[PDB]
DNA sequence: GATAGCGCTATC
DNA sequence: TGATAGCGCTATC
């Protein structure tokens, strides 16, 4: 994560929903702003959480009466993403964990804030001919908001990482916001090898297989994009390795394969899964945050959760529009 | 709860 | 295409 002098959210407060680790707490609290609540009903993740903040969040969203939820100006919401991803299903609102959406929209309209501030996979976008991304749109413009919606590449925003994330950013209609604008893309200047741990610190996630084959030859030079070096197994899923040179693909929260949730990378000359720490910076969160000790559930966590970096220059661009009121 | 082989969709 | 990559699925112990 980045360092914010500006702080364009000072004042507000907002809520933390399907919380997970808290990224949005770090990238919004690193604006300046102040969390009021917080929700998430996994048992690990509530154990994290309170492990670095303090506070344990709620349970099941789905059994809160939204008059309960504390006044706010921002909800923050990382929505459940098996039933869009391009990785499962695709079963969208029909899977039983695909209507979490519903339950944001009702907590929007009961408490009305300012800023509604969502996330979640790309494939969002497109899934169901696109349909779900348009009643979410419906529901927001009806519910009296603007909708700006973007996918950006974690990438992009100093982080070498290809996690490419929907984004959608709602403000309040008699907030005449007309001034939003998500963050300008610039140059990666940091790569997967910069973020390794000491090979001291990793030698356990060492994996020596017999069935590794390697297809193509170590890069020299630094480049911003996942590149592949070799396979295990049949290659699917978690049974691929990668350049640290490179950036790393995508962490996953159920993800399986040898080198399951992380992806392999080739490190001096061996070739290892990535320890939950280094997800940690992968994931841009800063070495001071705290892991859980269950290191399944710590790759998990990281799995599902957000890039705060990204969320940064977001959070900070929705303090700036709501900033700028001339007279 | 942890581990890991998979098998199929989206993209150009 | 044909090659690559995905906040996934889920059987086993
Ligand atoms: N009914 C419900 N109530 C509370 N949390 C829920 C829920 N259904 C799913 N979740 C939680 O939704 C989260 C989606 S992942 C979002 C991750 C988060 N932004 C982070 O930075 O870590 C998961 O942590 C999951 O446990």
């Amino acid at each position: 994560m980045i360092e914010i002098k500006d702080k364009q959210l000072t004042g507000l407060r907002f809520i933390d929903l399907f919380a997970g680790l808290g990224g949005f707490r770090l990238a919004l609290e690193s604006c300046g702003a102040e969390c009021v609540y917080s929700n998430e009903w996994d048992k690990y993740a509530q154990e994290v959480y309170e492990m670095n903040f303090g506070e344990k969040p709620e349970g099941d969203i789905t059994q809160v009466n939204e008059k309960t939820i504390p006044d706010h100006d921002i909800l923050c919401a990382g929505f459940p993403c098996q039933a869009f991803s391009i990785s499962g299903k695709q079963k969208g609102f029909e899977d039983s964990r695909g209507t979490l959406f519903f339950d944001i929209a009702r907590i929007v309209r009961e408490k009305k804030p300012k800023v509604v501030f969502m996330e979640n996979v790309k494939n969002f976008a497109s899934h169901d001919n696109g349909n779900t991304l348009e009643v979410v749109k419906n529901t927001m413009n009806e519910l009296d908001y603007s909708f700006h919606a973007k996918v950006l590449n974690a990438l992009d925003y100093g982080i070498p990482q290809k996690r490419e994330r929907i984004y959608m950013i709602c403000f309040r209609n008699d907030l005449n916001i007309q001034n939003f604008q998500f963050p300008k893309p610039f140059e990666l200047n940091t790569f997967v090898k910069d973020l390794l741990l000491p090979d001291s610190e990793v030698e356990h996630l060492v994996i020596d297989r017999k069935d590794l084959v390697m297809t193509n030859q170590e890069i020299e030079q630094t480049t911003p994009k996942t590149v592949r070096l070799g396979i295990v197994g049949k290659g699917g899923q978690g049974e691929r390795i990668y350049s640290t040179r490179g950036i790393a693909i995508t962490l996953s929260a159920y993800g399986g394969g040898i080198f399951a949730k992380t992806g392999g990378y080739l490190v001096n000359g061996k070739t290892r899964k990535l320890h939950p720490r280094e997800c940690a910076r992968v994931m841009g969160y800063p070495d001071s945050y705290k892991v859980h000790p269950s290191t399944s559930q710590a790759y998990k966590q990281f799995g599902n959760s957000v890039v705060i970096n990204v969320l940064q220059y977001i959070a900070y661009n929705i303090g700036s529009s709501l900033n700028f009121k001339p007279y």
